[PDB]
């Protein structure tokens, strides 16, 4: 929804609970998770358009 700790919740609801000790690269394995959810139609397009979006702007703050 807004920030990365919704984001993390969301990929939670799907099993995944990651932690490598590097935001950049926990960022850039979600955004493949989200778009495997996305393309398996896990989630709505909204959803998953809104997640990337969290993830991108989380990415540049770090």
């Amino acid at each position: 929804l807004n920030t990365f700790y919704d984001v993390q919740q969301l990929l939670k609801t799907f099993g995944h609970i990651v932690y490598f000790g590097d935001r950049e690269l926990e960022i850039e394995f979600m955004l493949d998770e989200l778009k495997e959810l996305y393309m398996n139609h896990m989630i709505e397009k909204e959803q998953w358009a809104r997640a990337a979006a969290v993830l991108r702007k989380e990415l540049e703050q770090t």
